[PDB]
């Protein structure tokens, strides 16, 4: 089985941590201290491509975050290790992060972190509902979980310009998203650049279905959406990001008019075994 | 012809600005206010790959910062426009940044900025001399300036861990860089991982000579080196970075033990016409 | 008559906003848009001493945060207006801050804000339960609410050093607080510097009882406690603060070993009428 | 005998450090590492009132930064120790800051830091010349240095609103400062609220002369003026600050329209001996 990547009572808070491998000499000491804490429910783990190449192994399906030569900027800030903390107590995530940061401190240094929260029941700070057309029970498992229970997650930290977006007329805001804010109805007559029209999961030659487990965030860098896209492989995420960037037809997604990603990373989520997390292909 | 990006009377302070193209409709209005201010001496301009693709043009040799599938992390955060301010008055550069930011307001939003300074007469906060094996005048013009007067500049914001690096014995510090700090003399018996052994400009299939116009920086993100590599094209910088990343010999550069890059970008510096900067291949 | 300063089921999140009066000419336009939003439950209001001086009025019992010439540092950063936002959704409070800053735009500018949350059910990030010896029910109206529904609130933003505190032995942590962490029982044999020994509400003349409604916080300034002390006037808070600073017996509270306040302010919470909040003593 | 607080060629860069006394037991070991480095030229020393109270000593003339019950906000953020770094190399001050906090670490913790610079030859970021009517030559020693080598310095970190100030008509800007920007001539017909009208050194009951050694600053907190007022006592600064706040006549200084202080502190600068700094009244 995988990790608790699909539990439908999604916690009110999240904490994403990203680590750089600085000293591979003390890496075994850090992993022996880390793996017994990964239960897949409150602490989830993803392995990056630099961590695979550092250990000489190559996990099937894993590769760095792609480089898209487009008119919009999708930065590739690939890290070695990704920790995903989920809980209802915002203080509990903070206290463990200080424990985890000290736990891996010889081998891994903290490169970036995001204090996430679930706005209302699941919304982006812009007011639009996030997760409407997300698949549900078992439809998630076909889309997000691989044959062996591993999953492949794409991470992007999007920074919103909430002041500029909320200053536009509602009719123009709706043409940017592709759905009406008042009742969450798809705008059939929206421009081709509308977000829902760009990412229509049924509008690809494989039904590029993914599971989105994003949360909202806010700190000194501003505020936006911590986008997390799970897939049985990275192709569902990548073909959509290429269409959003105008690399398929020349039409760029409307989200880039008010929001831009600061971070980009691909991570392999190993399966959950009976002794713990299954990092056997990597050790 | 060329810009004054090589004048060895180097100013004491620098400011690097990076912009994202958010509304291409107002782009001509922004270019009209910017180009008359770019004299190549106190204000330099660099065009990014997304800016060319946004205009449907194709500059030969221009492409985004590469994506290296290596054991160390070299991020690619390519932006549309790069502005390089150089001056002796740190406050003057600050006031000009707010002026530039308002003049490009609707079309380009400020994505990243770096407050740089020339440490001592040219050293890295670690104390080592920076620019020792840099080519000099006339010897530079063939190595750093392209055939048509334009240059291809690579930018990386490196973040030092001065506390850890300066906590190591003086012998280990010298083996990481490859030179003795006391007199800046190459250690021929250093390990193959030494930075100077990795970056020996004569040990490539062309003598990959570049011009390094780097400055030190310090703000809330920490402190380090704002690396700037000029070249007649990007091959010199790329073959160097691949060897440092262990993509050529499997030996990783020792810089990654204490320093890591946060950003990465390729930029095309257009030649100076006599109207000003020559953006003819872009119109 | 009072605001909802005493409701026991404390919401999971809070936001404290502090404003400086920049343009008193636009104050009438700002107050008419702000006062109908103060219900005392989800938005609470406190008036600072500078706001009284700006209107030439004199509120009985109101004054700036005191100046303690002590061996410890208690800052006095008194502001004009204090807005206290309470809610269960961390995202809603953030969006209302952007709404509140604009409605008060020309007259009042944001001087400081705090993103607060109730750790567990009411605990300090150090793990100790906060609010054990708070008064119960009507005893809080006797101690925190003045004659006319109004209250006098003291605000301090304390910054913890959780790394240092958690490294001490458990008995040293217990001797600093004055309670044992394992069962939350008072250490009668604790040193005179233990926090509970310093602020024992019955050990003063007269009995300095207050109601504390503090929440935990964490951002780029660190993490700590947003201390809020409610009293029928400021004498209870001040006499306790003076004993903690050693101005009564020479013994400094043990909290200053790992925590220090960053801000300090006295505010007058006006009574709640059936038309709204009563600013008649201020017009 | 005095420190170099009056040298006319003021260095291009400054760095102000402020420390909180956390463990007074390790204070001797910290002072033993600090006093041999205080030469009064590149590293200057100011002692705060809390440091005197912690040692049970009492310096004549020293007291905490006052608390002014006015309509404007002047914070009192007194600290135990003030270190003033001056130099022409911005990077040298950065490295000494890490070295200093390392040496004073167990006893004193860093409470605040400012990265200052001298804009032009002595201007405020608004463009007005700063330091015109500072006394010169022999007149500074009678105004800034007491009967012994000691001076008494007041520090305030003012945060400017450069965007708002430069949007005002030039005559409104001139009426706020009280001097014309075109030639730096006093406007005798300016309103009584003009800054130069409030602080006219010869319009007090003694000719309240002080020596101002302020620099400009700019970081994440914004930008403004790091105000440093030197006097043989705090009486010159205090009576002026009280007039600017409208506590003497009711007229508030025009600086508060666009600028506000973030910090406030009084510091005693000990006399300089030929063995070091003389802290004998402190032992
Ligand atoms: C700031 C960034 C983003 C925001 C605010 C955002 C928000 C939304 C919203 C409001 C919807 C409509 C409601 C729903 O169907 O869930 C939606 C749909 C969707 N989004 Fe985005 N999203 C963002 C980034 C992305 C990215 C980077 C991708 C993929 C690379 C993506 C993929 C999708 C998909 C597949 C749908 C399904 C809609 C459908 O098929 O009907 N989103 N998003
Ligand atoms: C933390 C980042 C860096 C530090 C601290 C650093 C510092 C140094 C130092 C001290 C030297 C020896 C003296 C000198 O040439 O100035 C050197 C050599 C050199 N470095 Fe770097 N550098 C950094 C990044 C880079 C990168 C990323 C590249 C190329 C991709 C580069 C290219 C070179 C070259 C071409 C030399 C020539 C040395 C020779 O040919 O003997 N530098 N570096
Ligand atoms: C970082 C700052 C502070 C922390 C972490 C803290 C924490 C605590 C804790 C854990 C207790 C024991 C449990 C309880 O009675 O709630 C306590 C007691 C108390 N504290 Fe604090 N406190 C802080 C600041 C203050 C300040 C500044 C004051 C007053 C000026 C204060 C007033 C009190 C009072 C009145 C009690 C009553 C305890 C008794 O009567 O037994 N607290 N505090
Ligand atoms: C953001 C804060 C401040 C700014 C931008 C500022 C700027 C100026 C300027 C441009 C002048 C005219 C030329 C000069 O004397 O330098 C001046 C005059 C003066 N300033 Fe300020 N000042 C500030 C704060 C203060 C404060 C708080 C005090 C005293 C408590 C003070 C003391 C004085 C005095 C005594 C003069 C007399 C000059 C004369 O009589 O010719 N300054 N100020």
């Amino acid at each position: 089985f995988q990790q608790g990547l699909l539990a439908t009572p999604v916690p009110a808070h999240a904490r994403h941590l990203f680590f750089t491998l600085q000293s591979p000499e003390a890496l075994p000491a850090a992993l022996d201290a880390l793996l017994p804490q990964v239960d897949g429910k409150q602490l989830l783990l993803g392995v990056g491509a630099p961590l695979a190449k550092a250990l000489g192994r190559e996990i099937p399906g894993l590769r760095p975050f792609p480089l898209l030569d487009a008119a919009v900027e999708n930065p590739s800030t690939q890290h070695a290790l990704w920790l995903w903390l989920r809980g209802d107590e915002r203080g509990d995530l903070l206290l463990r992060t200080q424990a985890l940061e000290q736990a891996l401190a010889p081998a891994l240094s903290l490169a970036d972190s995001v204090d996430g929260f679930l706005h209302r029941g699941g919304y982006d700070l812009t007011g639009y509902e996030d997760g409407t057309e997300n698949p549900t029970d078992e439809e998630a498992v076909q889309a997000a979980i691989a044959a062996d229970g591993s999953s492949f997650a794409a991470f992007q930290l999007w920074k919103h310009d909430l002041q500029y977006f909320k200053s536009l007329p509602q009719a123009d805001q709706d043409n940017i998203i592709g759905r009406r804010l008042s009742d969450n109805e798809k705008l059939d007559d929206a421009p081709a650049s509308a977000h829902v029209k760009r990412t229509a999961q049924e509008s690809f030659e494989p039904e590029a279905f993914m599971v989105r487990r994003s949360v909202s965030w806010a700190d000194q860098r501003g505020a936006g959406l911590a986008f997390v896209a799970l897939g049985k492989s990275f192709e569902a995420f990548e073909v959509q990001l290429r269409r959003m960037s105008g690399l398929e037809d020349g039409i760029i997604d409307g989200l880039y008019r008010f929001s831009r990603p600061l971070t980009g990373g691909y991570y392999w989520c190993p399966p959950m075994s009976e002794t713990g997390v299954d990092l056997s292909p990597l050790l």
